[PDB]
C-alpha cells in the first residue's frame, strides 16, 4: 500500500547528515528537564520499529509520528542551539519529501 513510501522516507531520514539527533530515545538522565517538558517521546528508531511490526495503520499515523519528532526538538531545543539547528533541517526534509509522494 502507500507504506513503501513511507519506508523511503525514513530510510532517508535516517540516513540524512543531520538525523544525529533523532536516531534514538533521548536519554533524560542526560537531558536535564527532558522528562518533565516532554511527555510523548518519539524518534525515528522508534517508527522504525513500529513501521516493521506493520504497527501504521495509513501513512497519516506515520507522518504524525515524523511531526511529534519535530514538535517535541522545537518544544525543548532553542532554534539557534545545535539540535534545534538540526531538528529544523530535518523537519523542512520530512516535509518536503513528504508533500513529493502526497
Ligand atoms: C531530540 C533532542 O531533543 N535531543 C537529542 C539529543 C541527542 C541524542 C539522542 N544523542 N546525542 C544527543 O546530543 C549529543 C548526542 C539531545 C541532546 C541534548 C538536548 C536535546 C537532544
Ligand atoms: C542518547 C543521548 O541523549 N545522548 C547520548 C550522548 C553521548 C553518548 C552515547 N556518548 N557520548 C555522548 O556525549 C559524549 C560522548 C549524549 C550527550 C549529551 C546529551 C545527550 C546524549
Amino acid at each position: 500500500s502507500d507504506l513503501t513510501f513511507c519506508e523511503i522516507i525514513l530510510m532517508e531520514m535516517e540516513s540524512h547528515d543531520a538525523a544525529w539527533p533523532f536516531l534514538e530515545p533521548v536519554n533524560p538522565r542526560l537531558v536535564s528537564g527532558y522528562r518533565r517538558i516532554i511527555k510523548n517521546p518519539m524518534d525515528f528508531s522508534t517508527m522504525r520499529e513500529r513501521l516493521l511490526r506493520g504497527g501504521y495503520t495509513s501513512s497519516e499515523e506515520f507522518a504524525a509520528d515524523a511531526l511529534l519528532v519535530f514538535d517535541n526538538c522545537q518544544t525543548f531545543n532553542e532554534d539557534d542551539s545545535e539540535v534545534g539547528k538540526a531538528g529544523h533541517i530535518m523537519r523542512r526534509f520530512f516535509e518536503s519529501r513528504w508533500e513529493e509522494f502526497y
